[PDB]
């Protein structure tokens, strides 16, 4: 989740 979510802002 964490992860998934920076990539994507
Ligand atoms: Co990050």
């Amino acid at each position: 989740l964490a992860e998934a979510l920076h990539t994507a802002l």
